[PDB]
């Protein structure tokens, strides 16, 4: 079912799920101010923990979060894991949080629930997505630190608001464009296109999170001889494209078939993206 | 010292302060996806309890939050108030996050603390302040529901970091700017200047907060006899004018005495400011 353990006297405690871990007082929940990272839980084991505590260093760097450093992050997913069924892919959740403020210690926590049905069904048959503007221009957040541009924060007010809207429209999720029109990322997902035998992703120095689902597509694109490519493509990119893809470490690789209710194939390419992720 | 109240089988229960009231799947802690609102404690009384409940529906509204209704919040606000000393200037604050999904309850709290006293030393001796740049266009949010302006949400992160970026700088606090250079709000306050004899603050249809404080100073001011306006006015308009305060529900009105380390006089038109805001 569901597993939760706490930074508690520098020991992971387990805890149970349904009981209350945080104060009102705790920033994390009155302010949204935290980081954190959702790891894979496949066959009872995290495959890419490592990666996804590299990012936690860099998210906390940016808020000036003191982190709590690797071995005390894998003593709380040892702790989550510990009944876990090997049967049932889970997210494992990494939370850290200003705590109760600045000179007082942050909250840990680890989080672990079952990847939902309709997340695998995603991954399984694809998903429609809406453009939305973030009003912001692509150059903007290299020359402006205070908006978190490339942090993963607790502050996802915007990013699940935008997935009821497209929800609204009838889409699934949602790719972010700049002012001018560039792509961004999903709410929760990278965006990757194939077009002319090149794999293309935006460029993190728009203020996006570099995402590790997408960084070991590359580097495994790479080692096939499928060439890949930094592109600052548009939505005419996503239409244009031979296929489309939201790259997640939750739900994975999931095809988008409908770009603004126009519907897209993916020229096959879908099939070796998966062996290259697996 | 600390008073915390939940809402717990259509009542309100009084929990000690420093005991856990969320739990790790709550989505106003992993999401920051809630709504809140700030109210004084003064003289062990909510002066202005009902202008927040108003903006708290409105809130609610735009994140698609059922709201536990006024009745329910009255009695929160008195659970946390009973033991409150009137002699304590104190913030209570309503909670309402989206709890473990949609379609399960959302989770309703309220929380009071003491005012700190630098935030009493601000209200008495007024703040500097650094103007930063949001980089959205002042007309983007009115088209761009999915951004949860004119919505007070548990998602302030970059309201935070704005808050230390300043810090860093050696301001007190932030005037956020349009792409353009227009005049938006502070990261929990809303600014007012005085110029030509009228007071001037902001339009709404910018995405900002409609402020309660600001509100209740220009009806006052009204029948005081002196004019107000909404002005799309620019950080040009700060330095010129001859006041700028930021006003908010718990520090009051600040006097901004240094804009971008530019020293800047009252006209001595606090006192009546202050005199209308009492
Ligand atoms: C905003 C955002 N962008 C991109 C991603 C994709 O990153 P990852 O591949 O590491 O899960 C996520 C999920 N962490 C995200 O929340
Ligand atoms: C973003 C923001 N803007 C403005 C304000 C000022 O509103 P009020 O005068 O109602 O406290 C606040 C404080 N609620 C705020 O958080
Ligand atoms: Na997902
Ligand atoms: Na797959
Ligand atoms: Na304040
Ligand atoms: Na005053």
């Amino acid at each position: 079912q569901r597993s939760v353990a706490v930074w508690r006297d520098g020991a992971a405690v387990t805890v149970p799920a349904h009981q209350p871990v945080v104060t009102a007082f705790d920033l994390g929940l009155g302010r949204g101010d935290g980081i954190f990272e959702s790891v894979a839980v496949v066959a009872g084991r995290t495959p890419h923990l490592a990666a996804h505590l590299t990012r936690l260093t860099r998210s906390a760097a940016l808020l000036g979060l003191p982190a709590p450093g690797d071995q005390a992050w894998m003593e709380m997913v040892a702790a989550v894991l510990a009944d876990w069924p090997a049967a049932l892919e889970g997210v494992c959740r990494l939370f850290l949080t200003r705590g109760l403020g600045d000179g007082t210690p942050p909250t840990a926590l680890a989080l672990l629930a079952p990847v939902p049905a309709d997340t695998l069904r995603q991954r399984a048959e694809g998903i429609s997505v809406a453009t939305l503007g973030l009003g912001v221009p692509a150059d903007f957040r290299a020359g402006a630190p205070w908006l978190l541009g490339g942090a993963k924060t607790l502050s996802y007010a915007v990013n699940m608001a935008a997935q009821r809207h497209a929800h609204d429209l009838g889409a699934d999720d949602v790719v972010f464009t700049s002012l001018e029109g560039r792509l961004l990322e999903g709410p929760t997902s990278t965006v990757v296109w194939a077009a002319g035998g090149t794999l293309h992703t935006p460029p993190v120095e728009t203020g996006i999170l570099p995402g590790t689902t997408q960084a070991r597509l590359f580097t495994a694109a790479a080692a096939d001889g499928w060439p890949t490519s930094v592109t600052p493509g548009t939505v005419d990119d996503l239409h244009a494209a031979d296929a489309v893809w939201l790259l997640s470490g939750v739900r994975g690789a999931a095809v988008v078939h409908t770009v603004d209710g126009v519907r897209r194939g993916d020229g096959d390419l879908s099939r070796r993206v998966r062996e290259l992720l697996a």
